[PDB]
């Protein structure tokens, strides 16, 4: 077997050292854009985000009013696939025809959304999502590292050629970013074991500390793209616990950021509001659960404190990033990767 | 004294990272055939399980039933030989004619039973189990790096040749390995201080962490494999907690898992089944308790929760290994040890 | 972006080895002074603490009452600036003129006192500053890694030149306190997140183990001082808590401490004495905490045990100083920094 | 200042690894008899222990039945210093006069007994203890790396020579062994912060891991004979928790281990027997606490439960200390040192 020379670690073994802050970086003129999908040198992505954040591919957080909500404040959600073809595009149709200062929109200024899909039914599924007007679209699994993955994302291209856009995952080492690199993905998630529904050590114990995901991840995709020209966006899926968090993701390198609790705490979830005790709770429950699979255990159902709607807590958490941005010299996601220092700290100190 | 740069480590402090997962692996497809006793280069084993499971040479855990019950799931049992010479050999005889699709068996289609010994009374015990039939045996201790191994090793090999197969240990090293490759031993055992009724600290203070002494003697097999051309079984006793530190354990080398407390649990272990305020469970303790070795103190006495009937629970386990095998991108064990990742995690994370 | 080659640790991590301690050496021949503001190799301080502590930039604990029984003791105190220009001036102008062995005093026998601004009203600040009499300024900052302290010591210099004196900070690293020295502060604070009101991993997640914080700035303010012949005294500021950490602080390198929680538990802090169930507390709050910055949220508010007046708890602090100081074989601050012998712990042992 | 490149390890974080075991091997053939006093190579110790145990310095642990029952199991016991000189002389012509297998006694066929002493009164305490009999003799002190004690041994020295034995401590590293040992200390404790009854973060922050400090100071000693011919036994001193600590102290290296709280809870120990709601127990305070010195704070006090006689304990003790040295393949304590297999285990593994 092959082992390595360092223990993985989580994001919250880690700190950002203060940078030199100058007197333009103010909170207000920190740009949070960010690419999702590939491009080649010298070019723009055809798709960028106004805030690196995506909402999960879960049946209780990425709902219909959940995309058009994250839409509004520019990120983008990813229309559950554990439910029928027939249903999961009306929800894309739904957000896409809506209308009928950061929003996310396509030319005819539509909001955007994505759709998560299968490696089993992606023949009759996609076409359907496509005409729906899915603006993107990303293999749903725990395990990205697969010939399935290959097979999927090559029917889409014979198909469609580059013009349906589709991320896969996911994968936590350069290996595993490699090979769906090479297959074509146009954004790769990065995370297994990480997420806050899931307890590896109870599983099959597989996965790594997210951090050690993304940093590993994050040098294999930059040396991809020094070798071919070809930048590949990636996504830090699950295991964001504080707003903190966010700004370490992205600094150790990931260009947006995935999240399901986070999200599940807002109105705008497809959830049930339900008042415990005094304590107005949400439902959340991984797509690993009896009571989503089926559409020895293999997830957890829980609850998550209401947070209200999500603009107000989107706006709170992306200021306390910006604002850290600032101490660490940065009024941009890549110069904040490029100029920040990141430090372990001990476990005693946790 | 002698010092090592790393210190040790158990089980929970590994997590497997996937590798590439193929078309063809799917749990159903997956062998998880193995050696237990060995051989030499080119050879394949005169004995091999069908499943990667032995119970513990206990009299809480390892009895006539236990043994049969495994038996027909392609695993194998060593009746315990801490009672008389004549009580061990008749649950010897009742498992090989008990008649008078994994079942393990001889070629005479009888279950395959095995059977401890130990290093003072073995001159009559020997063949009173041979005469029962017993199919292999395996001298039962703590600390099996000793000159008594040696000498019992040796009178059967003097007495029988290599008709009588016999596992010896438990070891912790490549020495220990080493000692008893050399002294003819058909299998090796590992661990000491990781078993679950085994507080360590509160007894001798000897041992090592599980994960650490299965990699370490590994190595030194693998290394003797190389020298001699005899490849000897290793396996991996106590510690197991999880189903996936079965995935782990074998992923680090060993041949097969002997397990006390897993197999305890079921319908078949032959201990009392006692309702404790509403919960099922069922006793259990260790060989070192007075509880057994009377046939300050040495060992504890426990319950643990009834899980009913062998069968379904193993069902469960090994569909779990296997659907982790194929994320390593393995359809055998052997493939398993030669492609898995093994990362080592932060005590935080844990 | 750039990472570290080890974690960061905090004081509790570290314990000092014994040295030899000389017939000499008694706590009461210890000399505890130490240099406050820059200087030139072969010169001396202009100003010199009796002690090493000073205390914090705080609402809740350098009002006028603390600094004169600090200063009584030998040590300074930095009258908060976050109140208004005439409040804070009053407070300094009140200690200045109190009197109209150990004890901080000016040529006149005034005590000494110091004052804290920040890098906005600066210009009119100062000047009212200086004209109350203040002894020595702060600028008081969580980040002072920033062009605004640069900008706020240049006005000053351009001003007074090196008539007054302004410490800087707080920074964490050689990077900080070099652009803080050419930026001409006559001392730097060191520490972010290690304060006992910081809950770092739930605000901005910037900050450094205070330990590796203060011996990473002082390795660079040594380096400093061999390529400039400027010597930069530095403070620890935060994250004391127990009597032990001020000598390890101390002996790391740092020229004197800055504290707040040790101090709010005195009489003289400017806080309400709280009797709470039979026990007297005194308040305690940030000057993040809403309850100060307004002269999502950043702070906390609580309660400290009561210890009485300063000066016997002082006393009783550096009685344990001095001993220890002995125990590693210095008389003096700079002869401890030198011979210090300082190792990490385990984090099983804590 | 100086830094180390490890963090100390507690004998908690560590386990001896089993070395081959002989047939000759077994409890009764183990001799654990071991030096007490420094000679040179090819020569053998004046004073030898039967067994490698010494009762602590202390009020409440050694008084004249502690060192009877302790040397007629062949240990010895260092009467408390912390009493006036008449009333210490007193106890050791007690128990030198108490008759007027393996029991310590000097050629009169006397029990052995210790006497502690101070770096104060010493010229008017040693004559006395010596005229009572004392057969050696042991500086009491946290920090021995003084000159005081240098100036101590040397008065014994000019007024008797090697006549009279005289301890010195306590130590954690060579450069404080080396001291001791020019300064011609007959054996030399090793031990600072590792007591029972000892909180160091809460003290004066000073100290070191007891099994690295053991291993540093053995490895010190071993050079030191090397260079000179001279062998100085070493005492680990405190942090006997577990039985199984007796022999990891011993294996790397200590030739004897000082222990109170183990003793405290005996009948023999000079305190009282509280019987606390059920539970007997004895009662146990530092010689640091005012409860003691005064013959801020700096001890404590504790109750022990009481574990019966002296005499059934220590058999129990000393057998699993022989088992385990079997395990290790050794029959003698320099055996074991030589042979012993030593590992640290992770943190997470505890
Ligand atoms: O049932 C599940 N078990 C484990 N992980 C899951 C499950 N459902 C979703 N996830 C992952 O967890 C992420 C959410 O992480 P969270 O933001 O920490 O709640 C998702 O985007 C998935 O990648
Ligand atoms: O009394 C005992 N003390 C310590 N280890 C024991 C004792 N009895 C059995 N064992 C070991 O513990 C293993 C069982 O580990 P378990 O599966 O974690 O319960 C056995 O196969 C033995 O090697
Ligand atoms: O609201 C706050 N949040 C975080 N740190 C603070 C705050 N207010 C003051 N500090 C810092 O904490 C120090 C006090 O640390 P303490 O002595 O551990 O209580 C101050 O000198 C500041 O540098
Ligand atoms: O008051 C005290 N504070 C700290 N250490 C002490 C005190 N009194 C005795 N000791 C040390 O603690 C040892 C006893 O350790 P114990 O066996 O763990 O209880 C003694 O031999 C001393 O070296
Ligand atoms: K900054
Ligand atoms: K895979
Ligand atoms: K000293
Ligand atoms: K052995």
């Amino acid at each position: 077997a092959k082992y390595y020379n360092e223990p993985c670690h989580t994001f919250n073994e880690y700190l950002l050292i203060p940078g030199l802050s100058t007197v333009d970086c103010i909170p207000s003129n920190v740009n949070l854009s960010t690419p999702l999908v590939k491009f080649q040198k010298g070019q723009q992505s055809e798709i960028n985000l106004k805030i690196p954040l995506v909402s999960a591919i879960m049946q209780s957080v990425s709902g219909e009013k959940m995309a058009i909500a994250l839409a509004r404040e520019g990120g983008i959600s990813f229309i559950f696939g554990s439910q029928s073809i027939e249903s999961q595009a009306a929800m894309v149709h739904a957000v896409k025809n809506f209308k009928a200062h950061n929003e996310l929109v396509d030319s005819q200024k539509r909001y955007l959304v994505g759709a998560g899909i299968n490696t089993r039914d992606f023949r009759e599924r996609v076409p359907a999502l496509v005409e729906a007007g899915a603006d993107v679209l990303c293999i749903d699994s725990s395990d990205g590292f697969s010939e399935w993955q290959k097979i999927t994302i090559g029917w889409i291209r014979e198909k469609y050629g580059d013009k349906v856009k589709v991320g896969a995952g996911n994968i936590v080492d350069g290996e595993g970013f490699r090979y769906l690199a090479d297959a074509g993905a146009d954004f790769i998630k990065i995370g297994i074991g990480g997420g806050s529904i899931c307890i590896t050590r109870e599983q099959k114990g597989i996965g790594r500390g997210q951090a050690t995901a993304v940093i590993d991840v994050v040098a294999e995709r930059n040396k991809y793209f020094e070798e071919t020209g070809i930048y590949i966006p990636v996504c830090s899926d699950g295991g964001i616990v504080y707003d903190y968090h966010m700004t370490l993701a992205l600094a150790m390198g990931a260009d947006f950021i995935m999240l399901g609790r986070y999200f599940a705490r807002f109105e705008e979830s497809p959830t049930r509001k339900v008042t415990i005790n005094g304590s107005v709770m949400k439902e959340y429950w991984g797509e690993g659960s009896s009571r989503a699979r089926n559409w020895f255990e293999e997830g957890v159902d829980s609850y998550v404190p209401y947070a209200g709607k999500l603009k107000d807590n989107v706006e709170a958490s992306l200021n306390k990033v910006k604002s850290t941005m600032c101490n660490c010299g940065a009024l941009t996601i890549p110069q904040l990767q490029s100029k920040a220092k990141i430090t372990l700290v001990s476990s005693v100190s946790i």
